């Protein structure tokens, strides 16, 4: 049509951009400095065509918050209504009980590198 569609370079994930050793060190440093914060990686699902992208990838989340509170925070930062379809994965798993405090989620769902990985999409499929 009237639009020139730029293809551009491919999207690379956080794990593709940093070595396992770098990420282990990243977590190590941040946990020593901010013991009450949870190191969270938040990314958009790879084939997502409806939701916008965040400006950051690495998040420090206060350990007392629950998943419900975090979900809403991410939603607001994506500037979505409470109307838009929105699903969140943690460690590749369907979202756990939303009242679970992230301190507990971290201990059970953190990656081997020490990060807690989250992925968002507009469908529950991914």
């Amino acid at each position: 049509d009237e639009w020139e569609v730029i293809g551009g370079p491919s999207e690379k994930t956080f794990k593709q951009r940093r070595t396992f050793e770098q990420r282990v060190e990243d977590v190590r440093l941040i946990r020593e400095q901010h013991p009450t914060k949870i190191p969270v990686i938040i990314e958009r699902y790879k084939g997502e065509k409806q939701l916008p992208v965040l400006d950051k990838t690495k998040f420090l989340v206060p350990d007392h918050v629950n998943m419900s509170e975090l979900i809403k925070i991410i939603r607001r930062r994506l500037q979505l209504n409470a109307n838009q379809a929105f699903f969140l994965l943690v460690n590749g798993h369907s979202m756990v009980s939303v009242s679970t405090p992230i301190s507990e989620v971290y201990e059970s769902e953190k990656d081997e590198d020490g990060f807690l990985y989250m992925v968002y999409a507009s469908q529950e499929t991914f």
